[PDB]
């Protein structure tokens, strides 16, 4: 008697979509492109407003502490909400889950992007998103602001550690995050069509279109200073591969290209991504990225939401002032100056994700997935993948000496030192806990020092001093020490030093340890750093990169478990003057070459 055709679960997505769209008001279209922060919703809100999507922005939680049971309450109070209007449409929520779902207390943090480039294994990407995806259901979330497929051209870029390298091809063979996330595609898909394969996947994002990770010093405010490829070779590849293997949503950049704001750019986000890859999904906004389309931001709005429409964006980040983007929106479509072509287009974008992803057979969270998050299935993964990221740059003073690494575990007395050695903040990074990370004990996991006291024989005596000074060293009757020193957790505009030197103490911490003993440097960083001093100093060194929650990953090496088989992602610069410098440069005078790696052999 009271059927209605978008909400039979048999009927073809575009069907469906069709049927919903044609009963919508401007009011309940205008909703479905409104994503709101979770700090400015109420039940009240999302109803009266229709709206589309929620996020969690990085530290945006419910609670310090909060269980997954506590996040899918928070997540399906919100769809109730959204399920009580006129027409039920689900909302879908967002969240940077970048590596792992790591605003979440006690998630797998796994390694940042530029340790997974270092491993150059893209089943273990996939692998990892398929982790992250059951991390992110567990707290009930359907959707993850992932993988960030920027090719970093510059190291000093604030977010050069979420780019798996300046190389485009390692960029592209990692795209297999997105079917980790989100489901392997059908044999016979089509390029460009969004796919999630159910309730135990998660729409993705890949971001952020384009040419986020180009040049100028080192990209970060900026901008593209390169022009047509350029593009289409370095810093496009990637998101065709992703139009492959169905990615849900693309996500626009800050940046411009061309001098043309990337959320005003019509031609490449309706002209090359929608009309020329054949992209399906939706495309959404930066946070508060239209607003930034005008200087200063936000100084004139009706143009920023007139502009990033017609440009061709579907759902816009707003976060906060989601009354004025609606007020705005509905005044231009009224006066005529955004068709409703447009925004029907935009809607259908929206739809077509949330039927395809099964969003309207199940709106609520799975409490029986709660326990995913930070399995130890999940954790072991992780220790896998930071392991394989590490990438030994040195094993030894000179040709003649035994390599120090892999070190023995059964010896009388050994030091573990460093600011990094037990900070699982530090070892994190940024992205973590949130949005710029923190020191200390944030949440779950194995730090460098908790690591080694797992590793070693009963019998090893393990001593651990922060800051240790030379006469501590050498009077302490050590047979080696690990030294762990490095970055402290970063983002695009803060923390971000662009001397690329690791902060003090760091490098007197390495000096006064090596001096007295024969030491391995582990160096906790998002990108290659002054390193000279660290290598004269040290008897073998690491760089680790951001590992994440699971330390053993890096004692697993140490103590030679494993082999090191990790290869540089990235160019070492011998000095910051050289920058910018990618494998290709004209006068290419690395410290060490983009694919250095030393390896040893399982002991
Ligand atoms: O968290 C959602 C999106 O956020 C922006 S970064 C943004 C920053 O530009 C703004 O000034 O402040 C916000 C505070 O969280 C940041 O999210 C990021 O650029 C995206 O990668 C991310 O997915």
């Amino acid at each position: 008697a009271d059927y209605v055709l978008y909400k039979d679960a048999t009927k073809p997505v575009e069907d469906r979509v069709a049927d919903l769209l044609g009963r919508m008001t401007l009011a309940e279209k205008i909703g479905q492109m409104t994503q709101i922060e979770r700090l400015v919703a109420t039940p009240d809100v999302l109803r009266d407003n229709f709206i589309g999507s929620l996020l969690s922005g990085g530290g945006s939680v419910p609670r310090k502490g909060a269980t997954a049971k506590e996040w899918q309450d928070m997540v399906d109070g919100f769809q109730k909400a959204c399920m009580s209007t006129r027409l039920g449409i689900p909302m879908i929520y967002g969240i940077d889950a970048v590596h792992g779902q790591n605003n979440v207390y006690g998630a797998t943090i796994f390694p940042h992007n530029v340790g997974l480039g270092a491993t150059r294994d893209p089943y273990l990407v996939k692998r990892i998103g398929e982790a992250t995806a059951l991390e992110v259901r567990a707290t009930g979330i359907q959707y993850a602001f992932a993988p960030c497929i920027a090719v970093c051209r510059d190291p000093r870029w604030g977010r050069c550690y979420e780019s798996y390298s300046e190389d485009r091809r390692i960029v592209q063979s990692m795209t297999e995050l997105i079917p980790g996330l989100q489901g392997d595609v059908p044999k016979d898909f089509t390029s460009g069509m969004p796919f999630v394969a159910g309730k135990n996947k998660v729409a993705a994002c890949a971001k952020h279109f384009v040419g986020d990770g180009g040049t100028v010093d080192g990209i970060n405010e900026n901008n593209t200073i390169i022009n047509r490829e350029g593009l289409m070779n370095i810093h496009m590849p990637a998101y065709k591969n992703a139009m492959d293997k169905g990615v849900s949503t693309v996500m626009i950049s800050y940046s411009s290209w061309n001098g043309v704001k990337m959320h005003a750019n019509q031609d490449l986000v309706t002209g090359y991504l929608k009309d020329t890859l054949k992209f399906k999904g939706f495309v959404i906004s930066d946070w508060e990225g239209i607003d930034r389309i005008t200087t200063p931001a936000g100084s004139d709005y009706s143009y920023s939401v007139k502009a990033s429409i017609l440009a061709g964006l579907d759902m816009i980040m707003v976060p906060n002032k989601y009354q004025q983007f609606i007020s705005i929106l509905t005044g231009h479509v009224n006066g005529g100056v955004i068709p409703m072509s447009r925004i029907d287009d935009a809607v259908t974008r929206i739809l077509r994700v949330k039927f395809t992803m099964g969003l309207f057979e199940n709106p609520y969270a799975d409490p029986a997935m709660a326990e995913q998050l930070g399995k130890q299935e999940h954790r072991d993964l992780a220790r896998e993948a930071a392991r394989k990221s590490l990438v030994l740059l040195k094993n030894g003073k000179t040709s003649t000496d035994a390599p120090l690494l892999p070190l023995p575990k059964k010896a009388p007395k050994i030091l573990v030192a460093g600011s990094h050695a037990d900070n699982l903040g530090y070892q994190c990074g940024g992205w973590t806990i949130e949005f710029q990370g923190d020191t200390g004990r944030t949440t779950v996991g194995t730090t460098i020092l908790e690591a080694v006291k797992a590793a070693v024989d009963p019998s090893t005596v393990v001593v651990f001093a922060e800051n240790p000074d030379a006469e501590f060293v050498k009077s302490g009757g050590f047979s080696y020490a690990i030294v762990a020193v490095g970055e402290h957790p970063y983002t695009e505009t803060k923390g971000d030093n662009l001397n690329l030197t690791i902060p003090e103490p760091g490098l007197s911490t390495v000096q006064a340890v090596c001096g007295g003993v024969r030491c391995a440097t582990v160096l906790i960083s998002g990108r290659p750093v002054v390193v000279q001093p660290l290598l004269a100093a040290s008897d073998a060194l690491v760089a680790a990169w951001l590992p994440g929650s699971e330390g053993q990953g890096v004692t697993d090496a140490l103590f030679g478990d494993f082999g090191f088989t990790g290869r540089l992602p990235r160019t070492w610069f011998k000095s910051v003057d050289q920058l910018p410098m990618n494998v290709g440069d004209a006068h290419y005078d690395p410290l060490f070459r983009l694919g250095y790696g030393l390896t040893t052999n399982a002991t």
